[PDB]
């Protein structure tokens, strides 16, 4: 199985892909980010970021409340499954995970915590 | 508030969306179902299908099971909150229901009943 | 004095405080609870319930084993002085009841009965 | 003879049967519950619990008021003949057990005890 996804972020405050799956199979999981935008991060920043479905408000609210000096995440927060850097226009990144911080059964979703984020600027992220 | 929503299915079996927003002040609602890809109703049809999240199983398995003669849809399912009809390539089909068959602290799901969808081929609605 | 109090739960299961006061002037008193998170009832509800300190753990225990349908309270529980229904995310439910079923020097508290919930999704609620 | 059982639950909280037969000449005895439903483990969870049909209710009581986290289970429940772990949407979970633990003349029920359980949520077991 596959063990890794690309997915870009784009001037619109958009992902091209609402759905990850993750084979279990998979030791390691890696999703590479890119910004095939013209707008600056500062002003149209993406980033990729992981947690458990109830976790996300709180990310997504103390994320953009940090600042853009702290990639708009909130220092030291363990619901951060794992995540990208925040990119701007030409720029990429990539995050590799190990699956076996996930687990059967919890819901998964991945997201955006630049500010101005749309309640669809997320997705889901299940095992396979 | 808008009262109304736009929705492709693709030639990848997919909707554009997972997640659709009814706004509470809406009498009624209408969904736009549009097929932009290239292959017939035969082989990628798509619907849209609302029902109660528990009662999607029942609604999926058993129109799965009707044929394509019958849309997918068992006859007389009075689970099936509102649906458009099976479309294939070049095809669109609206449909518009009243906002009162919705209710508050209920979990709403709407999802495709044509053989061979995924388990992500489908999407929350929810009232706003 | 005011006799109105204006609560949130969230998508971690959480209240915004863990202290109500109630005014002896009071003759009703009104719980105003919110759930400002992004997750349904089904997965992440909320309610406010008070009952005396001595009755909560059975209020909680007959109440998860009662099930969703009947909002997490065991019917015709008569320890229960007072209960908001059941709410997810977007929703809001009030509570008024009798300031005069609360008597001095009893303990009560206010807690939720949805499963998962910690030892401290919970508070105190006290005459003053 | 056979000596496994597939049983399904679903997300209107039944399993597929209400009959399990054991034939005699078992040594052993598997049941491999699956859940095809689309609802998780917090809303829709089934587990498969075996026990004397006297002890049924007991084992109902006290495993519905143990919570979530014990699996709906009071712990060091000597009444539990068998069990099943508790599943949501996607899972499957295996148990074998012991036939020389069942005795002919015997009355012996399964059963699931995630609150909200209908009293038809339920089945015999019987050697044959
Ligand atoms: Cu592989
Ligand atoms: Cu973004
Ligand atoms: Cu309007
Ligand atoms: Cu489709
Ligand atoms: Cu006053
Ligand atoms: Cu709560
Ligand atoms: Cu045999
Ligand atoms: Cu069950």
């Amino acid at each position: 199985a596959e063990c890794s996804v690309d997915i870009q972020g784009n001037d619109q405050m958009q992902f091209n892909t609402n759905a990850i799956t993750v084979d279990k199979s998979c030791k390691q999981f890696t999703v590479n980010l890119s910004h095939p935008g013209n707008l600056p991060k500062n002003v149209m920043g993406h980033n990729w970021v992981l947690s458990t479905a109830a976790d996300m408000q709180g990310v997504v609210t103390d994320g953009m409340a940090s600042g853009l000096d702290k990639d708009y995440l909130k220092p030291d927060d363990s619901r951060v499954i794992a995540h990208t850097k925040l990119i701007g226009s030409g720029e990429k990144d990539s995050v590799t995970f190990d699956v076996s911080k996930l687990k059967e059964g919890e819901q998964y979703m991945f997201f955006c915590t630049f500010p101005g984020a749309s309640a669809l600027h997320k997705g889901t992220l299940t095992l396979k």
